[PDB]
């Protein structure tokens, strides 16, 4: 919570510590996945009227030895919010697909895999410019809506490159152009409908042979519907994604058609229990396969809270994809999971 | 101290900074020891009889140029704590036998180095699971006793290997099994008795022919004194170690019989003289030495504290230890050392 | 702000998020330069004349993918302060001519780079030793003056060196020596004058025949005017450095003679117009070219602060260096910059 609040200004420093651990008989997650996460949501008030806000966190894993370090910043975003009108943020930020899909990211770890950080604009990403009107500037509550751009992050300096470089690059997995994307959504009565479009041009360092899913830009489609009442929590969605899904560490896939549902229940003295399905589809994406589904799971699991900052958690992953040629290149996952874990958060 | 104390729920920001210098012949040590530590102790109060905490500490090197960053998560643990009964943690934590060489582990900056971080169970190591009863349920003061467990944290994925993985993999001189420990402990009227025993399977990986003292599992005995009252500190460890102490790159030792004693005096304006001898002879361990000690030296210090946030120590470890061809393959130490340092704490 | 003050000790964790564009047609530089810093600043009462102090500071590169970590610990500095004697600190810590140049560093982002981190002793630097006394003992105020003294950090360990190692050792465009200087300064009726002088031994890894510049040591001297009153600022200063200035990767130069210039005025509402100009000529240094400059520029800028906790920055470097052989050798910058900048910081 709050630690520092006086002179116009108040700094929370929030986070976590989780103790994870991965049962798999695939041994590429089985074992320790014990982190933490630690960062700063700092807020002034500049005017009755104008705000200033800035968050940033970092997730540190505790599962290496001494001598390496494992840690990344997952976002670090600075901006200002004029009430009744918006607020505009810059920096290392969640994307503009993400909050629809946000309603079926409610897992205790896994769910919302559809995806990734450093994807084109559907999770946290860097260069971003995110205005987010709430309320329509109060016509009608509950029907918040953003518009949003991110720069290119293209090929990294000093390794020879000469075309499409920029201070801040990367691996081609994670590379991309400029895009822009909006979102809509109206949460009244409980009932929450959601919908995101986004568009980003792609860089030649991805248009290569290696990875494929070749395509000028990346656009991604996504509707979806919310239930929270009464101690229950219901949640659909459907995404399609043209050049913008990725597959494993073959490059992307041409389409994906993936719905994702999810269904808890808040019981009186705080277990959670969830089931959340996932079925990612790749279609027409070439090289012999023509047609093979990205992803399919269902998990099942239940959340312990003892209070707001102690919590348990047990989780199921079946996974429901047969171990084929097209996998076995990608590197998915195929067996099933179950995650013991015990989180502090403060 | 405590900086956020509120709803049932308390968080303090701990940590330090250590400005720290190494004058040595060995000019792998000398010279700028600078550093930092920074972390939290978090606890709330769940029920008038069940507690929750989480810790975590992160140290960082302050003598390194601006485009290099070394760092590591030294403890990040999550648990519980139910009164006259125990708790129970799991994460990155202590290992069973620190405990009682935790007697010996009072110098400057020097001591305890018979051990080292991710070790079998006898430091700070990832995928630990400790019961610690206290008071023996009431039956009898300060007469507390551990259970542990640890996990295996095999070879590391992605670079071709097809046994013993973990997603959290390192190099084999870090590596374990599944091992189980325990520990017993009784300090009344300033005088202590503590014992410690362990086990850990051992991996293929650490079984090779290049890392010397080959065995199944790894058994660790220790067994100490200790006592502290009226301004004096006494404290004696006898530990004996079967294929689970370290011999510097080689790998390990077949056995080591290190006994570690040190004393110490506190004035009453904040002076303390200490004084510490360590002795780790490796017996039987092969390769034609077939018996080395690992360790000889003794350290003559000075702590003065002015606070308890402000202090300032020098050191002098005079190494007992001459050159010779096991030294120089192990890459063990040789030189006398001094350290001086200026410590701020908070 | 200060977070915790109790118990004789105060601590303030302090820190600042930037969400940073650069605008240029080099693409080096191009791009997305958002970033963090966090560290903390504790101080404790010993006596009513002693006092202790701890300063950290850690900056995080937040445009950076999740697979990779950019960070560094820009300053970590224990020590005491006695009051009317000065102050004694040891760690990383800021150079001392910095001071005085820091007359000509109130940039929004750009300005003061003359020198850079882990130069010889003219900014941030490690194992540092400064002696800072204020007032001369209470003669008169607003004449402090320091003399400082640092030790060698010369090259790896592990990376088959035989001469010059040291534990914290790096690249030899980063190395020193055993390096002593002293720095006098006036500040009375807003005028200020300020003087520094600098001297470091060079180690065997940098007298090499690769890196040009080659010396017995390095000669820094500085002499600097500033005038700071009725929402003004005005700044000028003159260095002249023999083997103390880097060009680029090819080394240093033999001679520097660089004349920074800078005003800023602060209007009653935030505004703040800045104006500086930076030219470092390097004379004499060999290869061929015998005469040419290291840097020439112009940066035109505004800054608009809010409160003293939000604001945001316009930045408009006009470079006056023409593409050259010397300069695509060096990798020394040739375009115009552009910086536009969203800082919150607390």
């Amino acid at each position: 919570a709050e630690v520092y609040n006086k002179d116009g200004n108040k700094l929370d420093l929030y986070g976590k510590v989780d103790g994870l651990h991965y049962f798999s008989d695939n041994k590429d997650v089985d074992g320790d996945q014990t982190y933490m996460r630690l960062g700063f949501k700092g807020e002034t008030q500049v005017t009755d009227q104008l705000t200033g806000y800035g968050q940033w966190e970092y997730q540190i894993q505790g599962n290496s030895a001494e001598n390496e370090n494992n840690s990344w910043t997952r976002v670090a975003f600075a901006g200002l919010k004029f009430q009744d009108v918006g607020s505009f943020d810059y920096g290392r930020n969640y994307g503009v697909v993400y909050d629809v899909t946000s309603w079926t990211d409610v897992l205790p770890e896994f769910g919302g895999d559809t995806y990734g950080s450093d994807n084109f604009m559907q999770q946290r990403g860097n260069g971003f410019a995110t205005y987010r009107n709430t309320d329509f500037f109060g016509l009608v509550d509950g029907l918040n809506f953003a518009v949003q751009y991110q720069g290119k992050n293209g090929n990294p300096s000093g390794e020879g490159f000469t075309s499409g470089v920029t201070n801040n690059g990367r691996d081609a997995l994670r590379q991309n152009g400029d895009g822009v994307g909006g979102s809509i959504t109206y949460d009244y009565e409980g009932f929450g409908i959601g919908g995101a479009i986004s568009s980003s041009k792609r860089t030649d360092a991805q248009n290569t042979a290696a990875y494929i899913g070749n395509g000028d830009r990346a656009e991604t489609y996504t509707g979806g519907l919310k239930y929270d009442a009464n101690n229950i929590y219901l949640a659909a969605q459907y995404t399609q994604t043209y050049n913008a899904t990725r597959v494993g560490s073959l490059g992307w896939a041409n389409k994906a058609q993936n719905f994702e549902a999810v269904a808890q229940y808040q019981f009186d003295f705080g277990l959670r229990p969830s089931l959340a399905y996932l079925q990612s589809k790749g279609k027409n994406l070439g090289r012999g396969y023509d047609d093979e589904d990205i992803l399919k799971y269902v998990d099942v699991g239940a959340t312990y809270y003892f209070n707001k900052n102690m919590s348990t958690y047990v989780d199921y992953k079946i996974n429901l994809l047969d171990d084929n040629q097209f996998t076995r290149d990608a590197g998915i996952n195929t067996d099933n999971i179950v995650a013991l874990g015990l989180v502090y958060q403060f």
